[PDB]
């Protein structure tokens, strides 16, 4: 019950692509204080990618007293992990206000003026040599992926988002899967189901009974990767290089754990399926 | 024409993830040995990570009389670069003893024990350890994957390998762009036509009329990436840790080549003959 709830916290920091390591921390039996710190920076790096836009609020993740793990924004206590992660959803989504693209309109820095839609490099370039703090909007970028910037005191964020909604990963996962399946007949039958059934509930008919609760079990009915952070600091967090260097870097690496999600996704999806 | 030669050992080269950069080794003055040694070296990474199962033979390339490539299988040519990829393959066919899930049969050291497909890896680490020359079957590792690994004399060698010919490459890259369609009549006719014509015949049955041909002619068309090759030497060759992480990188690498494949192909294939 106890190590199930480290590995309910790891499942869900693994939807980050986090591999936070929380149960084997709390096996190793360190202080209270650092578990509490290890909980909280994994749940910020976490958040940094899921793409909830909640970079106006303050993550927390701390023990209980009955054993469990409370989520808090801002302080307040926003959920348990026992309560599932549906919970957690439910309990972030009044906090968003994603635009029709599945880009949040939130700001980062709160009240206060936000630059446009995208500028060109060269007024960006003497925003980040020579403003104190800014944040801009999103702008349209290569491959369908949508980017933005902001600074906190000497800290450089930059955001690159492609969104996607739990049922779009699961739904790309089973698009790309039903191509391997090492037998015609079978193929032919699955693509027979798709034209009417959609490719998630064309799957759901190989997935064992309650195959829809099998799969609303797992964290990744409700979350999965849309975005990565970059940080800079100090003069990294003034260079225009080093930013279009994070980008880089950061963009081929939303690109990767994206497709580590499809295909963690793929693999389980795949469970049950060759045997019908 | 010899330019050419080096430009279609790149592409061979290419179709392993291996940059050869044969053609401007060349260019630049080098010697015949030098010429002959980065040959090989390339020739044995593509062998290693093509998963054709023959690292129990010596692979050579070198050039001949008449300024061609003459590649060898312990001494034997096989065949020639101009000679044509599908040559190539069809000269590779008779040495393989793949069974029937695609992976190789044959010993890497030659006669002598092999330990079994599913020896413990208590005992494994033991053999890491203290044993002299030892090689292991084929064990399945997570997602269809298979594992395998050996020493010898002082080099440690993990194989990690999902069965996968060029053909089938092909098909799940034509799966994928098919995928990737907007119009929903295009992609249901061509879902269609594929139960019958094979999916890579149903997407090349919209091109120039060349397309079938001119794909054929291409190293992918009998060549992918179906297994990779970690090497650990030293005192790294007898360490357990070592192990595991050479075999976790053996798997990533082969994520990430194969995805790289998949991708390219899928755009090739887009896009596709352009013969110009």
């Amino acid at each position: 019950q106890t190590d199930g709830i480290y590995a309910a916290f790891d499942t869900l920091m693994s939807t980050a692509g986090v591999d936070s390591q929380i149960a084997a921390l709390a096996a190793s039996e360190a202080d209270a204080g650092t578990l509490d710190a290890a909980l909280t920076q994994s749940l910020q790096e976490a958040q940094g990618r899921w793409g909830l836009g909640l970079h106006h609020l303050r993550h927390e993740a701390r023990l209980t007293d009955d054993g469990d793990i409370e989520i808090l924004t801002d302080g307040r206590p926003s959920a348990r992990v026992s309560e599932g992660f549906g919970a957690l959803a439910q309990a972030y989504a009044p906090m968003q206000a994603l635009d029709e693209r599945g880009l949040s309109q939130w700001a980062a820095l709160g009240e206060g003026y936000r630059a446009p839609g995208d500028l060109p490099l060269a007024q960006l370039k003497v925003l980040i040599e020579h403003a104190r703090d800014f944040e801009t909007d999103w702008s349209a970028g290569r491959g369908e992926t949508f980017q933005r910037v902001w600074r906190k005191g000497d800290t450089l964020f930059v955001e690159v988002a492609r969104p996607a909604s739990a049922e779009a990963a699961l739904s790309k996962a089973a698009w790309k899967v039903i191509a391997s399946i090492k037998d015609r007949a079978f193929q032919r039958e699955l693509m027979r189901r798709s034209e009417k059934d959609g490719m998630l509930g064309a799957l759901l008919g190989a997935r064992h009974a309650g195959a829809k609760a099998n799969l609303a079990q797992l964290p990744e009915a409700h979350f999965t990767v849309q975005a990565f952070v970059q940080t800079l600091s100090g003069a990294a967090a003034r260079n225009a290089e080093e930013y279009r260097a994070a980008l880089k870097t950061a963009a081929a690496a939303l690109e990767e754990y994206q497709g580590v999600t499809t295909r963690q996704l793929s693999e389980v999806l795949r469970h049950g399926l060759r045997e019908s």
